Protein backbone atom coordinates (compact mmCIF):
# COMPACT_ATOMS: atom_id res chain seq x y z
CA UNK A 1 0.00 0.00 0.00
CA UNK A 2 1.23 3.33 -1.19
CA UNK A 3 2.10 6.22 1.49
CA UNK A 4 0.08 8.92 1.52
CA UNK A 5 1.37 12.44 1.43
CA UNK A 6 -1.06 13.35 4.60
CA UNK A 7 0.40 12.80 7.46
CA UNK A 8 -3.82 12.61 8.62
CA UNK A 9 -3.57 9.79 6.16
CA UNK A 10 -0.33 7.99 8.25
CA UNK A 11 -0.09 6.23 11.65
CA UNK A 12 3.40 8.08 13.21
CA UNK A 13 3.90 6.79 16.53
CA UNK A 14 6.88 7.18 18.80
CA UNK A 15 8.82 4.03 16.79
CA UNK A 16 10.92 5.87 14.67
CA UNK A 17 13.64 3.72 12.72
CA UNK A 18 14.85 6.96 11.16
CA UNK A 19 15.89 9.15 14.17
CA UNK A 20 19.20 9.53 12.10
CA UNK A 21 17.53 11.42 9.41
CA UNK A 22 14.70 13.35 11.10
CA UNK A 23 17.01 15.10 13.53
CA UNK A 24 18.88 16.47 10.68
CA UNK A 25 16.00 17.36 9.03
CA UNK A 26 14.40 18.63 11.73
CA UNK A 27 17.66 20.73 12.53
CA UNK A 28 17.20 21.67 8.99
CA UNK A 29 13.39 23.08 9.32
CA UNK A 30 14.01 24.80 12.65
CA UNK A 31 17.12 26.77 11.95
CA UNK A 32 16.22 28.71 8.15
CA UNK A 33 18.27 31.40 9.07
CA UNK A 34 21.67 29.35 10.42
CA UNK A 35 20.87 27.21 7.06
CA UNK A 36 23.08 27.53 4.03
CA UNK A 37 21.67 24.62 1.66
CA UNK A 38 18.92 25.55 -0.64
CA UNK A 39 15.63 23.58 0.08
CA UNK A 40 12.21 25.04 1.91
CA UNK A 41 11.36 24.08 5.60
CA UNK A 42 7.92 23.02 4.86
CA UNK A 43 9.75 20.17 2.67
CA UNK A 44 12.06 19.45 5.62
CA UNK A 45 9.06 19.36 7.98
CA UNK A 46 7.57 16.65 5.32
CA UNK A 47 9.90 14.46 4.70
CA UNK A 48 10.84 14.53 8.31
CA UNK A 49 7.31 13.50 8.88
CA UNK A 50 6.52 11.51 6.16
CA UNK A 51 10.14 9.18 7.44
CA UNK A 52 8.83 9.15 11.25
CA UNK A 53 5.88 7.10 9.57
CA UNK A 54 7.84 4.40 7.91
CA UNK A 55 7.98 0.68 10.07
CA UNK A 56 11.57 0.57 9.16
CA UNK A 57 14.77 2.26 8.40
CA UNK A 58 15.91 3.86 5.74
CA UNK A 59 19.66 1.71 4.40
CA UNK A 60 20.21 2.80 0.98
CA UNK A 61 18.52 5.17 -1.85
CA UNK A 62 16.48 2.52 -3.61
CA UNK A 63 14.84 2.40 -0.11
CA UNK A 64 13.22 5.98 -1.08
CA UNK A 65 11.44 5.08 -4.18
CA UNK A 66 7.92 5.16 -4.13
CA UNK A 67 8.04 7.24 -0.67
CA UNK A 68 6.18 11.01 -1.31
CA UNK A 69 7.45 13.84 -0.34
CA UNK A 70 10.97 13.40 -0.46
CA UNK A 71 12.50 16.04 -2.87
CA UNK A 72 15.57 16.52 -4.89
CA UNK A 73 17.20 18.81 -2.11
CA UNK A 74 15.80 16.12 0.81
CA UNK A 75 17.29 12.87 -1.20
CA UNK A 76 20.84 14.73 -1.08
CA UNK A 77 20.31 15.21 2.56
CA UNK A 78 19.23 11.38 3.20
CA UNK A 79 22.42 10.44 0.49
CA UNK A 80 24.52 12.08 3.28
CA UNK A 81 23.62 10.95 6.27
CA UNK A 82 23.69 6.93 4.76
CA UNK A 83 27.23 7.58 3.35
CA UNK A 84 28.69 8.26 6.97
CA UNK A 85 25.70 8.26 9.84
CA UNK A 86 26.04 12.38 9.86
CA UNK A 87 24.44 15.48 7.65
CA UNK A 88 27.00 17.77 6.66
CA UNK A 89 24.15 20.71 6.43
CA UNK A 90 22.71 19.70 9.53
CA UNK A 91 26.37 19.81 11.25
CA UNK A 92 27.05 23.44 9.33
CA UNK A 93 24.06 24.38 11.31
CA UNK A 94 25.07 23.25 14.17
CA UNK A 95 28.47 25.13 13.93
CA UNK A 96 27.01 28.09 12.73
CA UNK A 97 28.28 30.79 15.22
CA UNK A 98 24.90 32.10 16.24
CA UNK A 99 23.24 28.43 16.76
CA UNK A 100 24.49 27.91 19.95
CA UNK A 101 23.44 30.90 21.33
CA UNK A 102 19.91 31.06 19.85
CA UNK A 103 19.01 27.87 21.20
CA UNK A 104 20.69 28.99 24.71
CA UNK A 105 18.40 32.21 24.81
CA UNK A 106 15.21 30.35 23.52
CA UNK A 107 15.47 27.44 26.07
CA UNK A 108 14.62 30.71 28.27
CA UNK A 109 10.42 31.34 28.96
CA UNK A 110 9.76 34.70 27.46
CA UNK A 111 12.72 34.82 24.78
CA UNK A 112 12.01 34.29 21.05
CA UNK A 113 13.61 34.76 17.83
CA UNK A 114 13.57 38.72 17.85
CA UNK A 115 15.05 38.76 22.04
CA UNK A 116 17.76 35.81 21.31
CA UNK A 117 19.05 38.17 18.34
CA UNK A 118 18.76 41.03 20.01
CA UNK A 119 21.19 39.92 22.93
CA UNK A 120 23.33 37.94 19.92
CA UNK A 121 23.85 41.57 18.02
CA UNK A 122 24.76 43.02 21.70
CA UNK A 123 27.29 40.59 22.22
CA UNK A 124 25.93 38.21 24.87
CA UNK A 125 26.79 34.14 24.83
CA UNK A 126 25.87 33.22 27.60
CA UNK A 127 23.01 33.38 30.76
CA UNK A 128 24.85 34.53 33.53
CA UNK A 129 26.30 37.82 31.26
CA UNK A 130 22.32 38.10 30.08
CA UNK A 131 20.93 37.72 33.74
CA UNK A 132 23.76 39.56 35.74
CA UNK A 133 23.58 42.96 32.89
CA UNK A 134 22.90 46.21 34.67
CA UNK A 135 21.75 48.07 31.29
CA UNK A 136 19.06 44.61 30.33
CA UNK A 137 15.30 45.41 30.82
CA UNK A 138 13.35 42.08 31.29
CA UNK A 139 9.67 41.64 30.35
CA UNK A 140 7.69 39.81 33.77
CA UNK A 141 7.73 36.40 31.33
CA UNK A 142 11.79 36.85 30.91
CA UNK A 143 12.37 36.83 34.97
CA UNK A 144 10.05 33.73 35.74
CA UNK A 145 12.33 32.31 32.89
CA UNK A 146 15.59 33.07 34.51
CA UNK A 147 14.12 32.56 38.43
CA UNK A 148 13.04 28.86 37.75
CA UNK A 149 15.42 28.15 35.05
CA UNK A 150 16.99 25.09 36.08
CA UNK A 151 13.80 23.34 36.96
CA UNK A 152 11.97 24.46 33.61
CA UNK A 153 15.05 23.39 31.78
CA UNK A 154 14.71 19.69 32.72
CA UNK A 155 11.67 18.80 30.91
CA UNK A 156 8.34 16.94 32.71
CA UNK A 157 8.16 13.86 33.14
CA UNK A 158 5.13 11.19 33.73
CA UNK A 159 4.42 11.29 37.09
CA UNK A 160 5.19 14.91 37.35
CA UNK A 161 2.79 15.42 34.69
CA UNK A 162 0.35 13.27 36.28
CA UNK A 163 1.04 15.40 40.24
CA UNK A 164 -0.01 18.43 37.92
CA UNK A 165 -3.19 16.89 36.64
CA UNK A 166 -4.01 16.14 40.18
CA UNK A 167 -3.51 19.87 41.37
CA UNK A 168 -5.42 21.36 38.19
CA UNK A 169 -8.32 18.23 39.12
CA UNK A 170 -8.43 19.83 42.57
CA UNK A 171 -8.43 23.23 41.95
CA UNK A 172 -10.78 23.20 38.88
CA UNK A 173 -13.47 21.20 40.99
CA UNK A 174 -13.45 23.62 43.47
CA UNK A 175 -15.72 26.04 41.27
CA UNK A 176 -16.78 23.36 39.02
CA UNK A 177 -17.67 20.28 40.08
CA UNK A 178 -18.74 19.13 37.40
CA UNK A 179 -15.93 19.98 34.98
CA UNK A 180 -14.26 17.49 32.36
CA UNK A 181 -10.08 18.23 32.68
CA UNK A 182 -8.49 16.08 30.32
CA UNK A 183 -4.54 16.25 29.62
CA UNK A 184 -3.07 16.81 25.99
CA UNK A 185 -0.36 17.53 23.90
CA UNK A 186 2.71 15.78 23.94
CA UNK A 187 1.57 13.67 27.02
CA UNK A 188 -1.57 12.33 25.45
CA UNK A 189 0.28 11.44 22.19
CA UNK A 190 2.62 8.82 24.45
CA UNK A 191 5.47 10.60 25.29
CA UNK A 192 7.63 10.07 28.44
CA UNK A 193 9.00 13.99 28.78
CA UNK A 194 7.42 17.42 27.93
CA UNK A 195 8.73 21.17 28.38
CA UNK A 196 5.09 21.74 30.00
CA UNK A 197 1.47 19.89 30.70
CA UNK A 198 -1.34 20.75 28.63
CA UNK A 199 -5.25 20.95 29.94
CA UNK A 200 -8.49 20.98 28.42
CA UNK A 201 -11.39 22.38 30.87
CA UNK A 202 -14.75 22.08 29.65
CA UNK A 203 -18.17 22.22 31.57
CA UNK A 204 -21.10 20.29 30.44
CA UNK A 205 -23.69 22.80 32.77
CA UNK A 206 -21.49 26.09 33.65
CA UNK A 207 -23.13 29.17 31.94
CA UNK A 208 -20.83 31.58 29.77
CA UNK A 209 -20.30 33.74 33.26
CA UNK A 210 -18.86 30.71 35.11
CA UNK A 211 -17.26 29.50 31.79
CA UNK A 212 -15.16 32.99 31.99
CA UNK A 213 -14.62 33.27 35.51
CA UNK A 214 -13.10 29.63 36.36
CA UNK A 215 -9.53 30.42 34.87
CA UNK A 216 -9.60 33.19 37.46
CA UNK A 217 -11.08 31.48 40.08
CA UNK A 218 -8.39 28.89 39.74
CA UNK A 219 -5.46 30.99 39.56
CA UNK A 220 -6.67 33.44 43.03
CA UNK A 221 -7.14 29.98 45.32
CA UNK A 222 -3.14 29.09 43.61
CA UNK A 223 -2.00 32.55 44.57
CA UNK A 224 -3.54 32.05 47.86
CA UNK A 225 -2.01 28.73 48.34
CA UNK A 226 1.70 30.17 47.78
CA UNK A 227 1.64 27.65 44.34
CA UNK A 228 1.44 29.85 41.28
CA UNK A 229 4.81 31.12 40.30
CA UNK A 230 3.62 33.07 36.97
CA UNK A 231 0.25 33.63 35.36
CA UNK A 232 -0.87 35.14 31.74
CA UNK A 233 -4.89 34.87 31.60
CA UNK A 234 -9.07 31.84 20.45
CA UNK A 235 -10.81 29.85 23.54
CA UNK A 236 -9.58 31.75 27.20
CA UNK A 237 -6.28 30.29 27.99
CA UNK A 238 -3.75 30.73 30.75
CA UNK A 239 0.02 30.25 30.52
CA UNK A 240 1.33 29.28 34.25
CA UNK A 241 4.33 28.19 36.40
CA UNK A 242 3.11 26.32 39.35
CA UNK A 243 5.33 25.18 42.16
CA UNK A 244 4.87 21.38 42.19
CA UNK A 245 5.85 19.71 45.47
CA UNK A 246 7.84 16.75 44.57
CA UNK A 247 5.92 14.57 47.52
CA UNK A 248 3.03 14.76 45.67
CA UNK A 249 4.70 12.65 42.70
CA UNK A 250 4.56 8.97 42.45
CA UNK A 251 7.69 8.12 41.15
CA UNK A 252 10.75 5.77 41.41
CA UNK A 253 12.35 8.43 42.84
CA UNK A 254 14.56 21.92 47.06
CA UNK A 255 11.47 19.37 47.89
CA UNK A 256 9.88 21.58 44.71
CA UNK A 257 9.84 21.77 40.82
CA UNK A 258 8.63 24.47 38.95
CA UNK A 259 6.58 23.56 36.08
CA UNK A 260 5.17 25.05 33.08
CA UNK A 261 1.37 24.59 32.77
CA UNK A 262 -1.20 25.59 29.80
CA UNK A 263 -5.16 25.56 30.66
CA UNK A 264 -7.92 25.98 28.08
CA UNK A 265 -11.43 26.44 28.68
CA UNK A 266 -13.72 25.58 26.16
CA UNK A 267 -17.25 25.77 25.78
CA UNK A 268 -18.66 22.03 26.10
CA UNK A 269 -20.33 21.23 22.01
CA UNK A 270 -16.69 22.37 21.13
CA UNK A 271 -14.38 19.90 23.38
CA UNK A 272 -13.96 17.11 20.45
CA UNK A 273 -12.52 19.61 18.11
CA UNK A 274 -10.63 21.59 20.97
CA UNK A 275 -9.33 18.61 22.20
CA UNK A 276 -8.41 17.56 18.39
CA UNK A 277 -6.26 20.76 18.01
CA UNK A 278 -4.38 20.58 21.42
CA UNK A 279 -3.64 16.87 21.16
CA UNK A 280 -1.28 17.69 18.20
CA UNK A 281 1.26 16.98 16.84
CA UNK A 282 1.35 20.66 14.70
CA UNK A 283 2.29 18.83 11.35
CA UNK A 284 -0.73 15.99 12.19
CA UNK A 285 -2.74 19.27 12.62
CA UNK A 286 -1.66 21.05 9.68
CA UNK A 287 -2.32 18.15 7.20
CA UNK A 288 -5.46 17.30 9.00
CA UNK A 289 -6.62 21.13 8.00
CA UNK A 290 -5.12 20.64 4.53
CA UNK A 291 -6.52 17.56 4.08
CA UNK A 292 -9.89 19.17 4.93
CA UNK A 293 -8.99 22.02 2.46
CA UNK A 294 -8.06 20.46 -0.68
CA UNK A 295 -9.52 17.17 -0.80
CA UNK A 296 -13.09 17.59 1.45
CA UNK A 297 -13.87 21.46 0.76
CA UNK A 298 -13.79 21.51 4.82
CA UNK A 299 -12.72 24.46 6.88
CA UNK A 300 -11.84 22.99 10.27
CA UNK A 301 -9.85 24.69 13.52
CA UNK A 302 -9.84 24.38 17.05
CA UNK A 303 -13.66 25.34 17.59
CA UNK A 304 -15.57 23.65 14.60
CA UNK A 305 -15.59 22.20 11.39
CA UNK A 306 -17.86 24.06 8.39
CA UNK A 307 -18.89 22.29 5.50
CA UNK A 308 -18.29 24.79 2.55
CA UNK A 309 -20.52 22.75 0.07
CA UNK A 310 -23.36 22.10 2.52
CA UNK A 311 -22.66 25.46 3.98
CA UNK A 312 -23.86 24.05 7.13
CA UNK A 313 -21.26 23.58 10.42
CA UNK A 314 -20.97 19.66 10.91
CA UNK A 315 -21.29 18.46 14.92
CA UNK A 316 -19.11 16.35 17.09
CA UNK A 317 -19.17 14.56 20.27
CA UNK A 318 -15.47 12.86 19.79
CA UNK A 319 -12.79 12.59 17.41
CA UNK A 320 -13.96 9.66 15.70
CA UNK A 321 -17.28 11.83 14.46
CA UNK A 322 -14.43 14.97 13.18
CA UNK A 323 -12.73 11.81 11.89
CA UNK A 324 -15.94 10.70 10.19
CA UNK A 325 -17.63 13.51 8.93
CA UNK A 326 -13.63 14.02 6.93
CA UNK A 327 -14.04 10.71 5.60
CA UNK A 328 -10.96 9.60 7.32
CA UNK A 329 -10.29 6.71 9.36
CA UNK A 330 -9.73 7.10 12.77
CA UNK A 331 -6.10 7.68 14.29
CA UNK A 332 -5.22 7.14 17.85
CA UNK A 333 -3.91 10.44 19.97
CA UNK A 334 -0.50 8.20 20.17
CA UNK A 335 -0.87 7.96 16.04
CA UNK A 336 -0.85 11.54 15.73
CA UNK A 337 3.33 12.24 16.25
CA UNK A 338 3.70 13.33 12.65
O1 LIG B 1 9.62 19.38 20.49
P1 LIG B 1 10.48 19.25 21.88
O2 LIG B 1 11.60 20.33 21.92
O3 LIG B 1 11.09 17.85 22.13
O4 LIG B 1 9.32 19.50 23.02
P2 LIG B 1 8.26 20.74 23.16
O5 LIG B 1 7.39 20.92 21.89
O6 LIG B 1 8.91 22.08 23.52
O7 LIG B 1 7.45 20.16 24.43
P3 LIG B 1 5.89 19.91 24.38
O8 LIG B 1 5.70 18.92 23.21
O9 LIG B 1 5.46 19.20 25.56
O10 LIG B 1 5.13 21.44 24.36
P4 LIG B 1 4.23 22.41 23.20
O11 LIG B 1 3.69 23.69 23.80
O12 LIG B 1 5.39 22.69 22.20
O13 LIG B 1 2.93 21.60 22.50
P5 LIG B 1 2.58 19.97 22.40
O14 LIG B 1 3.37 19.11 21.43
O15 LIG B 1 2.62 19.28 23.68
O16 LIG B 1 1.05 20.06 21.97
C1 LIG B 1 0.69 20.05 20.60
C2 LIG B 1 -0.47 21.00 20.28
O17 LIG B 1 -0.90 21.69 21.44
C3 LIG B 1 -0.84 23.09 21.16
N1 LIG B 1 -0.04 23.88 22.21
C4 LIG B 1 0.56 23.41 23.37
N2 LIG B 1 1.12 24.43 24.00
C5 LIG B 1 0.93 25.57 23.29
C6 LIG B 1 1.30 26.97 23.47
N3 LIG B 1 1.57 27.45 24.71
N4 LIG B 1 0.90 27.93 22.47
C7 LIG B 1 0.16 27.56 21.33
N5 LIG B 1 -0.19 26.22 21.18
C8 LIG B 1 0.19 25.23 22.14
C9 LIG B 1 -0.66 23.35 19.63
O18 LIG B 1 -1.83 23.95 19.00
C10 LIG B 1 -0.24 21.98 19.07
O19 LIG B 1 -0.98 21.58 17.88
MG1 LIG C 1 2.82 20.69 25.73
ZN1 LIG D 1 16.32 37.06 11.86
ZN1 LIG E 1 11.37 28.59 5.75
ZN1 LIG F 1 10.48 14.72 39.49
ZN1 LIG G 1 1.65 23.86 25.96
ZN1 LIG H 1 2.92 6.26 45.17
ZN1 LIG I 1 -3.58 24.77 1.03
ZN1 LIG J 1 -12.73 29.00 14.57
Amino acid sequence: KKISQYACQRRTTLNNYNQLFTDALDILAENDELRENEGSCLAFMRASSVLKSLPFPITSMKDTEGIPCLGDKVKSIIEGIIEDGESSEAKAVLNDERYKSFKLFTSVFGVGLKTAEKWFRMGFRTLSKIQSDKSLRFTQMQKAGFLYYEDLVSCVNRPEAEAVSMLVKEAVVTFLPDALVTMTGGFRRGKMTGHDVDFLITSPEATEDEEQQLLHKVTDFWKQQGLLLYCDIHFQKCFLILKLDHGRVHSEKKGWKAIRVDLVMCPYDRRAFALLGWTGSRQFERDLRRYATHERKMMLDNHALYDRTKRVFLEAESEEEIFAHLGLDYIEPWERNA
